[PDB]
């Protein structure tokens, strides 16, 4: 029986405020901290920030904390909602807000109460959290699937200062036989990556971006993929570790063309490339490197380049800014056959039922779901139980560095050991880990 | 009644393995993750690592996890120790090890069980953790003291690539009236610091070191302190925020001289300085900047430079590598009047009673105690309850970035709000927050 929903302001991996909600019931206090940070797409639940420039640079969430305390709680206490019924909870929160992108109370005020309730529901059913989330989404639980972690090792977009235009370079130990082995293989690769990084670029290049990867002054994509294969080669794991790229292409789409060299801004124009010319640079890279996932190859509204590259891509194609975890953008994405995996960011839709709901429609269309983090994360490991309950087989939770990252890798370590014989590692079936 | 002490290997802020111990009692499972990373001094409890170069670069702690599971637990279960009696616990762990620097079972195997037991003791007494730790050390609890956080904002030692030889540049909002205000003031300063950092040095300079600060290619100390006062000036908080330096001078002591320019290594020698010449460069800096704490001004065994600078320093002088949280090095440090504050790192002595014990002898000599983090931290917030139970008034827990950092700032937010009127903020009495 919820007796108190309360909220406070706390900080995120970037020293920026975020909302922390603790919900009380006859079994204790359950908490949740809302992730934050953006690259962000236009059709997503909206986050409420103070805007006062003389306090936290205008990013406090004091308001968002007021909506929780002042609006949601007294209302939520009086409803007498069964937290076990997550839809009841979320429908209640949506009802109270009444906008389509949650701009009334704020997607941060809403999410925090929506996730705290799922923890409380599990406390109460007496099953570990990943087990409830498995109940809520109706996933096989025979056995559970531990995911391949796509680890960010190197960054290059608006996030690094050389000419490199692709944003994230990720490694995936799909070759491993257990989660624990994938994580170990993954950090030996990373650690080597840093050493080579500091010899070649200088000690300055060893510093890390927000997600834990390094951001050396690299000039070409090839130049970056080569540093990662040397890093995989030196760690002694050639053939067991794969790559994944997040090109964040919306970033360099201009005039119907893609500028592989922005950051100028003496923008050479004639080297700019059409969907199809870029489609030829990705096939190049695909043949020379062990690339198995490409996230956002084309821009958020460039549907025909998506549909035309996917007809022959033969690899996993992820949509992040093209679908903004919006079930209405997912569905077009699906009728146009524009990709085959969705990046799910629960705070992009703002509620747990709506999240679980998107993965489900992505699954029924033959798609995969890479559960993912945000730029500004917290010590909350909610997404570890979530890639385990949805049984997706793959998770992007940063590099094996900065603990807002490792707080989730560590939780997958504990779940794996906990499940004993009841867990299989996705491995190479990362794509459809749900169908295993 | 402890019924099971068990351990597993988990990862640390740096992607390097560390020991996680969970202890069971009639009230649940209590856990602790051991911090790690070094700069490290010679007379301290020793950490046990595998040494196998084909696994985690030779840094696993599989062994350390075996000593816990295989040696400590079956022994610890059979003893039937009252966890409320922390000395009984720790004396038991010391007894089982029998070396002076814990090299028998490993200071990581020992610490993790020693801290998990204090959580369990508090569960059982039914008081929040900081309240127990206050019981164990006998500190006034009328009211409690929230600490001034020394935040790392800029790094320059073996940790950055320019000529700068001092290691840590820290800001301290002592001017604030609450903890929450100090943390906010602290992140607005930091965030400005990053902006100026990226204009002046390039986007590459915005990447962060291990503790969350930035490491720009800076050349002089002055050059660095000026960037921090411009950062304090722009954030709108001149006069409320102070500085602190960690010179890690052991790093550049060579032939009885200090090389302010190592990193050469065409080491100009003649510019090298004696204790007293360096004592004159710190007084310089002290008059031009709002410096209020200097950590390790001279090297770990250079006692006469310490004693001679402290007779006229007039600011807080912290010993980290000179005392290695060793009560026997503290005491000499005290008879020689070499400093006045101790950096306490619980894993440097390896047990909670021995830690609490060192702060106590530092306190009785008129000293202050800056409770501190390690280079490789985890999502464990144990040190937040500890600066609150010892009532020291000051804590070094990294910059307001990377959540292994913010996991502890966030916990001080929650304790502060929890204590209501029962907490005062150290502010400007950070030095002797214990005597307030
Ligand atoms: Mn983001
Ligand atoms: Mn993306
Ligand atoms: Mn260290
Ligand atoms: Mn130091």
């Amino acid at each position: 029986a919820v007796s108190k929903v309360y909220a406070r302001s706390v900080y995120d991996s970037r020293g920026n405020p975020t909302v922390e909600v603790e919900l009380t019931t006859e079994k204790g206090v359950f908490r949740s901290i809302v992730p934050s940070g953006a690259s962000t797409g236009v059709h997503e639940a909206l986050e409420m920030r103070d805007g006062d420039k003389s306090k936290w640079m205008g990013k406090g969430v004091l308001h968002a904390v007021k909506n929780v305390n002042d609006v949601i709680a007294p209302a939520f206490v009086k409803a007498n909602i069964d937290v076990s019924d997550q839809k009841a909870v979320d429908d209640f929160l949506i009802s109270l807000d009444g906008t389509a992108n949650k701009s009334k109370l704020g997607a941060n005020a809403i999410l925090g109460v929506s996730l705290a309730a799922s923890r409380a529901a599990a406390a109460e059913k007496n099953v570990p959290l990943y087990k409830h989330l498995a109940d809520l989404s109706k996933s096989k639980t025979s056995p559970y699937v531990l995911p391949v972690p796509f680890l960010n090792v190197l960054n290059g977009g608006s996030h690094a200062g050389g000419a490199l235009a692709l944003q994230e370079f990720m490694i995936a130990p799909t070759g491993a036989k257990t989660f624990a082995e994938a994580l170990r293989i993954g950090s030996e690769v990373y650690h080597n990556l840093k050493s080579l990084t500091k010899k070649r670029y200088g000690a300055s290049a060893g510093n890390v971006g927000d997600e834990g990867g390094v951001a050396p002054n690299i000039q070409t994509a090839e130049e970056a993929l080569d540093l990662i294969v040397d890093a995989i080669k030196a760690a002694g794991h050639d053939g067991k570790v794969k790559i994944g790229l997040d090109c964040a292409s919306s970033e360099f789409f201009k005039d119907g063309k893609y500028d592989l060299d922005f950051k100028n801004p003496n923008s050479d124009k004639s080297k700019w490339l059409t969907g199809p010319q870029l489609a030829d640079l990705y096939h190049s890279l695909m043949k020379r490197y062990p690339i198995v996932s490409i996230e956002d190859p084309f821009a958020e509204d460039d549907w025909e380049a998506w549909s035309h590259f996917f007809k022959t891509a033969g690899i996993q194609i992820v949509a992040d800014d093209l679908t903004v975890t919006n079930p209405k953008r997912i569905a077009t994405a699906i009728e146009k056959k524009a990709a085959d995996a969705l990046l799910l960011k629960v705070n992009q839709i703002g509620t747990l039922s709506e999240s679980i709901k998107a993965a489900q429609d992505s699954f029924a269309a033959g798609w995969g779901v890479m559960v993912s983090h945000r730029s500004g994360e917290t010590e909350d490991t909610f997404i570890a139980d979530l890639v385990v309950g949805l049984r997706t087989g793959q998770i992007k939770t940063g590099a094996p560095a900065r603990s807002e990252r490792l707080a989730k890798l560590n939780q997958l370590l504990r779940i794996e050991e906990e499940l004993g014989d009841n867990a299989v590692f996705a491995g190479e079936n990362f794509h459809h880990g749900d169908k295993l």
